[PDB]
């Protein structure tokens, strides 16, 4: 749980972190939850110049008056919640992915945030966030291990993801009382994505995380009169968490196979 205010301080892991993430003269990036600018700063430092600001999103005012003061121009700060943010406003025109994010993010608001940032995945070149270990160990987790979960098989199946950096409490101050880490997730190309209607597939994976620990038998119970799962070969003796990405768009191609018609 969030206890107040916990600010990177250790310079040593602000230069790895900014190193991981590689910002450039000429990219578009914008910064989550940039707090009193631990990265914000270095950030700047690499990729603004004027005409070409370090983009942020930030929702506390007293934070916003400080960032501005610091940075001035070379930050082009959006107020407002995160979640509710339309990002596709800050990616360049055309059709080639062009926005890069970068961010630091509280337990509470992970998993819904990085689903709201699914839609944008076609404009999105890379995200590095700084997250609790806990919720990047369940972005990476293997099929059946103890964090394996619905955000690990639908952030799976859009991007290619790696743990980078452990970084410890004394990290900050003052220090909380978790572990964190940086994650890189980079979206798949188009014709890299697994022939599956996303719907269908966010779908099925929502049944069977309905219940994670309980049999497939019971979790996808719903589509039995559609689809005989095990006549197909599939165990439905095993359960939500035990399964791959890979069979999940199995699944879901078998669900839309079943209901197509011409």
């Amino acid at each position: 749980k969030r206890f107040g205010q916990n600010f990177l301080v250790d310079h040593g892991v602000i230069d790895a972190i900014v190193a991981a993430i590689r910002p450039e003269r000429g990219e578009r990036m914008v910064e989550i939850g940039p707090g009193l600018g631990a990265l914000t700063g270095p950030v700047i430092a690499r990729l603004a110049t004027p005409g070409s600001p370090l983009h942020a999103v930030e929702l506390d005012r007293d934070l916003i008056g400080r960032l501005e003061q610091r940075f001035g121009e070379l930050l082009e700060l959006h107020a407002g919640d995160a979640l509710t943010f339309d990002f596709g406003s800050i990616a360049r025109p055309g059709d080639e992915p062009s926005l890069r994010i970068i961010g630091n993010l509280p337990y509470n608001i992970s998993s819904p945030l990085l689903f709201h940032l699914m839609s944008f995945a076609p404009v999105v070149i890379d995200q590095h966030f700084m997250l609790q270990n806990e919720v990047v160990e369940r972005m990476v987790a293997e099929p059946g291990t103890k964090a394996f979960s619905r955000l690990s098989v639908m952030l799976q199946y859009r991007y290619v993801m790696d743990k980078l950096i452990d970084v410890p409490p004394e990290s900050f101050q003052p220090p909380p009382k978790v572990d964190s880490a940086i994650v890189r997730m980079i979206p798949h190309a188009p014709h890299e994505l697994p022939a599956v209607d996303p719907a269908v597939l966010g779908e099925v994976v929502t049944a069977a995380f309905s219940q994670r620990r309980k049999m497939l038998r019971n979790t996808l119970g719903g589509y039995r009169d559609l689809v005989d799962f095990d006549a197909l070969g599939f165990d439905l003796a095993r359960r939500a968490e035990d399964i791959g990405v890979d069979e999940y768009v199995r699944v879901a191609q078998a669900v839309a196979s079943a209901r197509a018609s011409g």
